[PDB]
């Protein structure tokens, strides 16, 4: 349904009263929804909760029950592996990646969830692959008999585009994944990481979103994030239920059929 977004974990009542009137759904690298809002605040405001396996760690049948128990009542989605083509991330190969996936999706099949793969991102720096493109092929490869029902990906780009559209980077790398594959595309992390003044960061904001809603082969996006020390200019919130400027922009941006 609807596509907008939030990569954030640490969310009040009054954050999410806030961002709930376009924001219609969230993650927050686990399993289980933040403490501030569960196990029934995000469910009477209507915003969706998405679960994630984040690693490989300590995975089996047994955990993949666990999970399954803990996840709460309405999910509909489950996110796989976070980066791991990063060596700081989930660092696995994606022939790891592939020989673990059983286990998630276990915990999709027991619950009834539509799979979204490991989210991937280009990588400069102790890199198990630094080719998004090519760790997916390789993942694909590996798991021939695997239900993915979506691709996952992460993009951050500089703030300036190209001509009149700030957001020109994102835009060309969503374009390179919509012609490398044909799954459907869930933007699980964006921002732009060059924001001189926060103006920078808007004008990027603006037209990602502008691009993101009325391109068909983007089922999801999520902004990253709520509140971020190290993406300068990417906090959506201040104080306690309260959205800074560039948070009312994220909400009061247009939307497609929704
Ligand atoms: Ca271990
Ligand atoms: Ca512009
Ligand atoms: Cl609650």
């Amino acid at each position: 349904g609807c596509k907008r977004g939030l990569a954030y974990g640490y969310h009040s009542k009054a954050d999410m009263d806030v961002l709930s009137p376009a924001v219609s759904w969230w993650y927050n690298w686990t399993h289980v929804p933040d403490e501030g809002v569960r196990p029934d605040y995000y469910r009477t405001l209507g915003v969706d909760y998405v679960p994630m396996v984040w690693g490989g760690g300590n995975l089996d049948s047994a955990a993949a029950g666990r999970i399954a128990s803990e996840i709460p009542e309405g999910a509909r989605f489950l996110l796989g592996f976070n980066e791991p083509n990063f060596g700081a991330q989930a660092d696995l190969s994606a022939a790891e990646a592939a020989a673990l996936w059983p286990h998630v999706e276990a915990v999709a099949d027991a619950r009834g969830l539509a799979l979204v793969s490991p989210a991937v991102n280009f990588c400069g720096g102790d890199c198990q692959e630094t080719d998004p493109f090519k760790y997916l092929d390789d993942f694909f490869a590996a798991c021939s008999g695997c239900r993915v029902d979506y691709i996952g990906i992460h993009i951050y780009t500089g703030c300036k585009g190209e001509g009149d559209n700030q957001a020109q980077w994102l835009i060309n790398h969503v374009e390179t994944y919509k012609s490398r594959f044909d799954k459907p595309l869930w933007l699980t992390e964006f921002a732009c990481d060059s924001a001189g003044s926060l103006a920078e960061q808007k004008e990027f904001l603006v037209d990602a979103l502008a691009y993101l809603e009325n391109e068909p082969r983007i089922a999801k996006y999520a902004w990253f994030s709520g509140r971020a020390d190290n993406v300068r200019h990417a906090s959506l919130l201040g104080d306690d239920g309260e959205l800074n400027e560039l948070g009312q922009a994220y909400v009061s941006a247009p939307q497609h059929a929704c």
